């Protein structure tokens, strides 16, 4: 019984797997290789000549782990070796050395799959499909503002799917049951007007109350959500971001990004606050089942947000199966409501 | 190759999944919501204005868990309020406030199933399926007899089928090699004669050796056995009973009462010496594979009990397949031996 | 995508169960019974009348584990007893005593599979299938040379299947980068011209480099390495012995056998020195993913061993599912490189 | 630097070691023998002839721990058995059987120290001197009130001295800070008048606020403490009672009863109420240090009752010191504030 | 047998007691309070109006450990909250409220220990004794130099005393055992020539050998090691940087900083190396008993570093127990070595 | 009030320590070094040049654990090397080289206790003190016996004083409450006739009862015994041997050798049954408190072996503190009862 039965989709759109902090503590090089899981897939990321690339996590001669070798070079270039029997692979997945037999020359079927991969953000995103060419890396606000200071949060495992996370951090209506000492909901038994747009790939609304503020999401697709909160008294500005990456069918690994003015108090006080509200939530969305979301789940008016996000899930999950022109068309069509 | 492939009939019988105490002891209202889970289903029981409900466990808005919800009240009528969002339900499953729009009008999809649901011998009991009107709960003899005190033990886990704990429950052949040292075997190597009946819904057998006693066993089926052991140097009577909930595939879920006349001794005393026993039989059975009842399993003379439990088990999960009257006539219709 | 799909082949040969110190330590008698998996089927050891036998860890009246009952005798007789009810059993897992009804007579139903079973090298083999009647027990060097002394290692579980474990066993390239600084490599980015042979259910082929030594193998199929170093200055041999045994999908249990000339060392400095290799190459080929041979994996030329193991392999896999002369043809045709 | 530098005075007092429940829980017989430790002291408890007796958990034979020991009889009399020479004791700790030399004569030296045992509200009280005969066990209320129900729970360990214990429980002051979202303060920022009076060897004090009660306290020297609370509105009373033990110079060991008029309310309501109490106060009296109360801690006005229980305690302990009459005088003289 | 058996010594010199980002990830408010241990003395470190306090962890009133309270505000000052009765405390180790009697007046008794703590390189200092007025934070090179770039590492234990930490980083003669394959001896079976200075509370020693560098040590007494490496070929230079702090008798608390020279390098490369190295020295430094510097000790020509250290400690340890004077001459008299 | 204060005696007595299996599995050498603790003393074991050495665990230099360094060797020669700063000890403790000044002249200083230590039944003995010269190693028979066969237990720690063990293993009167269903006690109520003679160096004594078989016991003080069980019919004996090492003041090692006649029967039955019996003992015994014998134990006459034991301990540790002649006295005077 779930709405959302195919994921081709997902692999067409950047995801993040690591915090560029997290990938350089993996392993005593500060360069990798490190073992990530997206979509049930296992990659490899390493960093070859200042650059990190993510391959499948499998040697193509025994099929040993790359993400338990080692970065090594030879001539200034940099490989990826395997812990086994010593291949080495470049950045594009083509094995460049068979150590036993040296001189050479190496099959064309000794090779990796090797993907896109991008560090923004301090935080290292993978596209594992290329061929639809309309998917970007999700969009932050502010991080290269010189007013503001960042916190890049260390990423932390949920065991439910991605969409029960992003579906969680769009909603205000749950602050009364999970959130009662932590956090005021400003629109308590409250209809307020909301207009969702599909904007560039961007799901995109806004907040408003009938100390106060608004609240304006830009969420790219399929699992990010920046929350621009302008405060009402004042200009200031708060960003709270985060993005869900789909780790497997049953876990989602999420990546905070907090970005204020800056103000001389210490960042741990504003991780702390939001692990607080972050553990108020964990158990009450880990108890969600089934994990995936079913058809029969009951959406009442105050869900818009939900049903917007559940209708363009759909959607790409089925045009994506069509083909290359469908998907682009879901991804890339505005659609301002009215 | 298992013996009972088709699990619908146990849905129609009355099953114990908690005792009262340990439902009190759940939640620190006293009054629940706590989950339990049975024949796979988890259910959510809570207490509404002083009767104890059973219900889906799993909100009809976004599928969290009613159970770890709380019991809250309106106007003096007490409701299950979901954790996440706040829906209210009351006894019959029904949702009577949606927090986010209170005026309402709440659709009829905004409900879950309720069952039936009752506490007796301080135990509580859910029938997941009324249609067939023919079950009752399970006998225990004495609990209201006022020269007799009563146990209610807490209830033990074992990793097996409720049909492998039953069919341990009513065997003596096994006492000289799992419980050598604990209980003595008044029928070893003797074929007494063993009349088996089917009376309304249960199974009734008489055990008379050739201190010593009568053994009178009334067994509501599927799972439940009063035993009556009756001194014969004096009339003191000793009734020790047990039911096996089905939890799920691979275990049951066991409660213990034992009734016996007043005697100024521990009731500790009593309990420990069935957990001795308990702890002899726990991993020979616990051993038994596959768990559920296989055909080919080779059945003797002195498997008498055993082979009319099965006989009775089969014919009834082909009745429920076949339809109402199938069932209520292979529950209702008395077989004494002759 | 695994290259060897059939695995009934493997029921035809003789596989190590456990060491025979291990079964002695297994139950307080000495004598058993205890618990072994082999090729995922549970198996019962038990020592009767001096004999080790194997037989269905599974009791044919209730399906209770044989393995945690007693080995016990009758008029000098040995039998295995249940657990339950103390149905005994003889060395071919016949049931010779109903104790609920000893006079008797047993129906021949009461029986349970026996299967072959032998003590050899202090090690206890079990094959499942003696219908094709032309395998026997792996071959190991010097077990009984009184010039040299044996250590028979305790066994070890690696979490792969046992095709890896034997590649990993018979692979010399791997050692520059799992041995570093451990085993030094005689061969490395050398080719040097190594014959496979056939010989009498046996791969058989020879190492030598261009203190060294040359390695003589001959591996007993389907999982056996016997490894004769020869020293060139002197002639003094060591013999390492491996076999690997198919535990389950999963797993595999291994079997190391140390020869050497009697020297006035301690054995575990021998030892040691076994696990500290043992230790290198575990997490490598445990991280070899899928565990089961694929088709895709890449072979090179300095893989010709591996090679002729996993073209013999499927040759078993395929002849055993056509019937005893193709089986028995692949099992027992020599076929020397020339 | 300690205000009660000598503890011989805690000797002659009643002091509860376990609830009945407890001491029928520790062995299978529901008869002891239970190990116990007061003031430093290891005793064992046993059920000889239908009286719980306390001795010295030590044999006089070879030392063994008698409470590891069993309850044992011979010719309708009840005996402690030692473990491990099998040595008898009765009631009175006199060594009645050397099974060794059983004709006898047993030697005086044969006998272990036997200590005033009584039980009164179910639990277990020991006074392990009875010299002065002065002291009496501490004072509950209602306990055999037909109008009101009980609840004894179970004992806990806090990893403080009993005096700390006492001091938190009578103190109103703290509950802003450890209480705030759990109790009402009824005197914040008020200093109430109350009177403390020493009455036959009671700590005895009213506080009334200037839904609303009295608090009415009869403090059983040296750890107990008896509060009724009587609402203003209505009659109604509930009793909340506990009594510190001295286990070591380390812990205490605290004995809570409920004493409430009949609700059909669930006990556990009550005691999970109690219980998240006790798990806000328990972090902070476990981080006072040193243990023992010293004499640099500064006392202000409120600190009245915890003042004159500071002054009674060390006059105790001095008294003590002085003798019997010193003693006597000091427990049972009267002190009126006026 | 120990070298120093007085330690009030180490009173009058500022230990480093916490990261800044250890102190502020102490609290979820970023400002405290946090418990510490400085010889063997519990403190509370706490921010109030934007400064790091140190005071004695335990509560005038009733003892609280003042760690586990919270930092509040009144009236724009910040004050530190006792957990138990609320007593706030001032910069000062002054109580400016006694919330029970608040109007007021607080009696000078209510105080606790005020002491100097300041924040210097990322680490708060504490000195526990102002007397002799002549020490000061120990010398770090490079922390501002714009050059270059720092990491102040998280703190770590050892199960030894800082003496023996200090020994250990300032001693190359073990590299070749402890460090093999981890770090260079360039002085191994040399006897360079080494001249050590007394310099302004400072040992001052320069290792030249015979990629190769120089070896600048200014070690502030009594803990801290400042080693610049400065390259022969080409000018570049490295700072490692350790501080021991003494815990308790039985460990001590260590803090490293790195400076280097801007590199686009991960700092976690740095950091993991240094981690190994520490990881060799650990349990070698933990096997050596007494813990204590014994006099027994046998040093030979190569230990003169350790014992001047040795000298040096002594003798301040016996100057303050002489006096002021004795002290302020040990600590600040220069020793040129001619 | 223990009765045997003063503990040098135990010095002077040969001590085992380990098993020379549990030598040789200490270090992956196969030749230690290896860590024992003596009468409260760290020993280092290392086999230098084909002898087991026994010194203090300590290096001369700088106090670190000599038994977690190496054995090296240098010109034929094995060293001890300490694994800080690399000093070379030899069999008699002197450091024979410093690798930071090798040319040398090594002080006499530099040097380590080094003790009396030989391999006897395969267990490692140390005597700490030579000065008396009036001690051997315990005696056992039957080692070289070619009728019959060894069994060398692994050793066993229990928490009790060495006399403790010593006198559980010489007593047969708890054999009815320690090992009811285990092992049948041939002298129940009655009192044998013993005569317990001193013999050079031993207790000795014989029961007899009034299979059956006799118990001849040699005893080598202070903690060994050797029983030869003699049977009655036919002439076969069985040897069980133990010797309790006195590691520390609150636990001893224990090492049991079983010695038996030829049998084709698993070693691991023998083993096993005495585990058996020995977990029987183990939780009695180590319930004796305190650990240390005390003078005011009862002893009654069945207790007469243990009396004499005592005695003759006093008499040991009264006559180490007179010196060497009144020990050699006590020692070596036989003493037979008449
Ligand atoms: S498995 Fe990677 S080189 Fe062989
Ligand atoms: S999931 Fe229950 S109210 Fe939303
Ligand atoms: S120690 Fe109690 S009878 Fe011997
Ligand atoms: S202990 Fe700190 S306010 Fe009372
Ligand atoms: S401590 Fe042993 S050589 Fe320095």
């Amino acid at each position: 019984k779930p709405l959302l039965e195919d994921k081709t989709y997902l692999r067409h759109f950047w995801h993040p797997v690591c915090t560029l902090n997290e990938f350089e503590r993996a392993n005593a090089s500060g360069h990798g290789p490190m073992g990530v899981t997206l979509l049930g897939e296992k990659l490899v990321l390493a960093r070859l000549n200042s650059k990190i690339i993510a391959a499948a996590d499998r040697c193509a001669h025994r099929s040993a782990q790359l993400s338990i070798g080692r970065v090594c070079s030879n001539a200034g270039k940099d490989y990826l070796e395997c812990p086994y029997h010593g291949w080495r692979y470049d950045e594009a997945g083509a094995c460049q050395l068979i150590p036993a037999c040296p001189d050479k020359s190496i099959s064309p079927r000794a090779k990796i799959s090797s993907f896109d991969c991008e560090v923004k953000y301090d935080i290292v995103w993978v596209r594992l499909d290329n061929s639809f060419d309309c998917t970007q890396i999700p969009y932050l606000s502010d991080f290269d503002n010189p007013d503001m200071q960042v916190i890049v949060a260390d990423s932390y495992i949920w065991e439910t799917v991605a969409e029960r996370r992003w579906e969680n951090f769009t909603d205000f209506s749950h602050f009364a049951f999970v959130h009662p000492g932590t956090l005021y909901d400003p629109f308590f038994a409250s209809h307020p007007t909301v207009y969702v747009n599909r904007v560039d790939g961007e799901l995109q609304f806004k907040l408003a109350p009938p100390p106060m503020g608004d609240f304006t999401y830009r969420c790219t697709m399929p699992y990010s959500v920046n929350l621009e909160i302008k405060l009402w008294k004042d200009d200031s500005r708060f960003v709270l971001w985060t993005t869900a990456s789909p780790v497997d069918n049953k876990s989602c690994r999420n990546f905070m990004i907090i970005v204020r003015e800056k103000d001389n108090q210490p960042d741990h006080m504003h991780l702390a606050f939001q692990k607080r509200v972050l553990d108020e939530d964990q158990p009450v969305i880990e108890s969600q089942w089934p994990l995936e979301i079913q058809t029969s789940e009951v959406s009442v008016a105050t869900d818009k947000i939900s049903v917007q996000f559940r209708k363009w899930h759909k959607e790409l999950s089925l045009s994506a199966v069509e083909g290359r022109e469908a998907f682009r068309d879901s991804v890339l069509t505005n659609v301002i409501e009215e």
